[PDB]
């Protein structure tokens, strides 16, 4: 089920397009659905992977789709519900189960035990495959393929984050799943040097509610190429594909 990047990008990047590497934010280009809260349940793997698919649908169909994390939590036997999971395992089960359900059909129930039961899903919403995004292609993947389901090494400093550019510590190891939604640059004046300088960053949609971070999102430093990986973001990096 996993497609190969070099095959997938030749299909979706217009031939010889030049990538604008300074700024591109899916929230200003119709690729991001509202922020969710996983509450008291270790289901980031679902939110990340499912939000990914919400984002592909939005981009490819110019229509708002809200899908059900709880379905994956209840049904994805390759993951551990509220005790963690894996991005690829999440994509595999979306496919082997015959698709996502709408959030309406199958609402979030956090850590309440719930039987897996697809008969409560009327319409089903499929993906065809998913693709791993190489470490040196995140900006290219973002612009042309869409938001990326990614791992991140979170630390207890994330608790305090409520906007700006994060300068807390990182986790020892990758331990949380988020969605990469864009990148930006701010020209910051430097009082010492008396020169303007450029500050690049990646933009990430978290699943801890809109009261965490910047309306739900976190800004992390990177460089012009987008090779710098603050908090080990994207060690696992996947985009779902609708065809």
């Amino acid at each position: 089920y996993e497609a190969n990047y070099e095959d997938v990008i030749k299909k979706y990047k217009p031939a010889d397009a030049k990538l604008d590497r300074i700024a591109y934010d899916w929230r200003l280009h119709g690729g991001v659905t509202p922020v969710k809260d996983q509450a008291l349940c270790g289901s980031c793997w679902a939110f990340s992977s499912v939000g990914s698919v919400e984002s592909q649908y939005a981009i490819r169909k110019k229509a708002l789709f809200l899908f059900s994390e709880q379905e994956l939590v209840d049904c994805s036997v390759k993951n551990n519900g509220c005790y963690g999971g894996y991005i690829t395992n999440a994509f595999d089960d979306m496919i082997d189960l015959g698709g996502l359900c709408s959030q309406d059909d199958y609402p979030y129930v956090s850590n309440l035990p719930e039987t897996c039961n697809l008969k409560r899903c009327n319409e089903r919403y499929t993906i065809k495959s998913y693709v791993s995004i190489p470490d040196d292609k995140f900006k290219e993947a973002l612009r042309y393929l869409g938001p990326i389901s990614i791992s991140i090494a979170a630390s207890d400093d994330f608790a305090f984050y409520r906007g700006g550019f994060y300068d807390g510590e990182c986790g020892a190891a990758p331990n949380h799943a988020v969605i990469l939604v864009g990148y930006g640059m701010k020209d910051i004046y430097n009082e010492d040097t008396g020169r303007m300088e450029k500050f690049y960053y990646y933009i990430i949609k978290n699943s801890w509610g809109s009261d965490w971070g910047e309306g739900g999102y976190i800004n992390l430093e990177t460089d012009e190429n987008g090779y710098k990986k603050t908090c080990s973001i994207g060690t696992e990096a996947y985009v779902p594909l609708l065809e």
